[PDB]
């Protein structure tokens, strides 16, 4: 018979440095771990057919990478999918097939609660003319730019959860921001973890999700969409989140 | 040149008889209205080639129709997509390309203020062994009977907002039901409509969302979810909720 194999899926993963319960990596094979690691693990396992696979990581495990760039790498053929928390974004969406999404996300602006009296929302936020903290390599960057008329200048850049905390406490006029705009799974963590001296403020004011991204016109995103809703039927999707997020803390 | 011109894209959508605001007929053309209609032809808008097009009504107009035969007519090719409050079920999935979701979904339980000591959530549901009123047409009569162990006599079909009303009022032991299961949209209406009489009980037990299904492999499909994307940007699914929907009432 004929010799030469299959390659394996190509699995690009972001080395995350920060809210490392959603994805990172792993002293032990497969290398990799965390929700977004199950929850395509639990997917794959409900194929009709064998998928041998392995799972690389993407960035230098010093700052979150580029998301945009890891996308661009499936659409570059270096990978075949993105899977981790990777939001879907509009010019995403034009160049990569995404799943249904398999958690809900959407941006939040998070404050100190003595600053809830003048920055009360994202509208509150924009005209105040302060400096927002973001993520590294998030999206949400561009998207402040380019549909909240955000000053790039303003946007403040931020390592880990202890510079977002160091940030939200020194303040917009002692070298720190007057808001962080991040996506609420990633807030839930933050405000489990900071002693209820920061809330969010005002609606969650954009709404998608995260999916895993394949190669454009891939059979694999028809039937990982297929599966991420078995999962979320079966309540897999729910005890997944449970085994990795707990939201509750000691102040509240 | 060429004489015979290009087939238009036939939409099918369900001819609702309740929840009329989410998607209906028009006496007037393009003979369909509603939230769904205009989320459709905004994103069609958005598209970078024109696509001549037609609605085409689905169902007698008596009762709500069946979703998984609307679905099941774009997969036999009687219509190219159907538009509407067509929610993301797994076995749809298997043979439709949906869009990424432009309005989250999930079902709810429904009941009597004065029962919620009984009928606390899907799961005291399930144990009591009571009738539980669904629409017509919808996914979760199979839902609750594959996913949720619901004997099928105990499920109820009933017919428009009246029925609703009515099978909620008279209670599972004079001819009515216990609750009601449907999707969040719909119960937001009907809680708008009903006099502060009856809540939801217990955590939102699913989550999807509704989507456009078009045929497998569909060019539309892709670029319809960048539109949708864009529209979630620009605050303009917003904007049509608001124009279509609104949930404050009297009573509260």
């Amino acid at each position: 018979g004929s010799a030469m194999g299959s390659k394996p899926l190509r699995i690009g993963v972001p080395n995350r440095v920060s809210y490392t319960d959603y994805v990172s990596k792993d002293k032990n094979p497969p290398g990799v771990r965390g929700y977004c690691i199950d929850v395509f693990e639990a997917a794959i396992e409900l194929l009709p057919y064998p998928v041998p696979r392995t799972y690389i990581l993407y960035g230098d495990g010093k700052r979150n990478p580029s998301y945009d760039n890891l996308v661009n790498e499936v659409v570059a053929d270096n990978f075949d999918v993105a899977v981790g928390d990777i939001t879907i974004v509009t010019n995403r969406t034009r160049y990569v097939d995404f799943t249904q999404p398999f958690i809900e996300s959407g941006l939040v602006v998070v404050a100190p609660v003595k600053e809830a009296g003048t920055i009360e929302g994202i509208d509150s936020l924009v005209t105040s003319n302060e400096p927002i903290g973001v993520q590294d390599g998030t999206f949400a960057r561009n998207y402040l730019i380019n549909e909240l008329n955000i000053l790039p200048s303003r946007i403040v850049p931020l390592k880990d959860e202890e510079q977002y905390l160091s940030a939200l406490q020194r303040g917009p006029n002692a070298g720190g921001v007057a808001a962080i705009v991040d996506e609420l799974p990633y807030i839930e963590v933050l405000l489990t973890n900071s002693n209820c001296k920061f809330r969010t403020v005002g609606q969650e004011f954009t709404r998608t999700g995260w999916g895993f991204a394949f190669q454009r016109d891939s059979p694999l995103a028809v039937d990982m969409s297929t599966a991420i809703l078995q999962l979320s039927e079966e309540g897999e999707l729910e005890k997944i989140h449970r085994k990795w997020l707990n939201y509750k803390h000691e102040c509240s």
